[PDB]
């Protein structure tokens, strides 16, 4: 028993020692939690990541079908990074950002460094110089799929092979991790699953030229919409499910759910209630949500709305949910 786990612990040790820390883990471990991280905006996801936020100095990949909430997740990541006084950059190749929305999420759009690259290489090239200045904290590349090769934009092949794409990522992605691991800048790449009932186009590790992103990525998130919320009226948002299919900073395969309110973002309040009851602090006596004595109204909405106009207590619920589990 000890002799067995003794040689095993030795084994693991050396492996960690030669291939990096989280190279081998017991899905049950509780990792040696870091001091700096980037909250995602949902306590659920935050904890599901094991370190209370996204890791710094690592490349994070977020993929899922269109309209699944990838960017909303990434936007908060940006907003938070900012609140803590950090600088952000957004390399855009989709031309689909809506600032008013970001603003409503907490993004300081005015100080938001933005770029709309000409060619795919130019893109990653700019992201690199940017990260090397070591002044940025977070940088998100909107759409892995959009970063098309110069060659493709002017004369050569059609989807790769006769010219350049699945390598552009590789090349770039390799010289960039080192810069990141030093600068302490977390990078977010947004990938796509290209369809929703298809037949013949662009993939790799599931997706787009990012067969290299699959490995470099220290964390890979699988964002997908599960249900269409309705407040006794119409579409108010969607319940979003997220699976951490790859986590090198902590045991993987953890899942998280949280609703995104159309035009509002990742409902913190809601995330607090669900975790609030999923851990005891709150008690639902049939539509009646209560908290250690005092009530929080009837129905999840009123509870939410409550926690909204009651930050003081809400932070308490949050605090007590964090203290109970892992910090950051």
């Amino acid at each position: 028993a000890p002799d067995r786990e003794k040689a095993l612990e030795l084994a693991m040790a050396q492996i960690d020692k030669n291939f990096g820390k989280g190279s081998v883990m017991r899905l049950g471990e509780e990792v040696r939690q870091p001091i700096s991280v980037i909250p995602t905006g949902s306590i659920s996801l935050d904890v599901a990541l094991g370190i209370g936020g996204l890791p710094r100095g690592r490349v994070i990949e977020i993929y899922g079908p269109e309209s699944s909430g990838k960017t909303t997740v990434a936007l908060h990541a940006v907003a938070n990074a900012q609140a803590a006084g950090g600088i952000a950059a957004f390399i855009d190749a989709e031309h689909a950002l809506d600032p008013e929305y970001a603003k409503k999420l907490g993004v300081d759009t005015d100080s938001l460094l933005v770029s709309q690259p000409d060619t795919g290489e130019q893109a990653l090239e700019i992201a690199d110089m940017l990260v090397r200045s070591g002044a940025l904290d977070i940088i998100v590349i909107d759409s892995v799929a959009a970063l098309v090769p110069r060659a493709e934009i002017e004369g050569e092949m059609g989807d790769s092979h006769v010219g350049l794409q699945a390598r552009l990522m590789s090349q770039a992605l390799r010289k960039m991790t080192g810069a990141l691991n030093n600068s302490g800048t977390t990078a977010i790449f947004i990938n796509q699953l290209r369809e929703k009932i298809g037949v013949m186009f662009g993939s790799p590790e599931t997706t787009t030229g990012g067969k290299a992103l699959k490995f470099y990525a220290s964390v890979r998130l699988d964002v997908r919409r599960i249900e269409t919320l309705k407040d006794g009226t119409d579409a108010v948002g969607n319940r979003t499910r997220v699976k951490v299919v790859k986590n090198k900073v902590s045991p993987p395969f953890k899942q998280a759910e949280f609703d995104i309110l159309y035009g509002q973002g990742i409902s913190r309040e809601g995330s607090l209630i669900d975790m609030g009851v999923e851990h005891g602090f709150i008690r639902k006596s049939g539509s009646w949500f209560t908290y250690e004595g005092e009530q929080l109204g009837q129905g999840k909405e009123n509870a939410r709305k409550f926690l909204l106009e009651n930050t003081d207590v809400a932070n308490e619920i949050e605090k007590k949910i964090k203290e109970k589990l892992g910090i950051g």
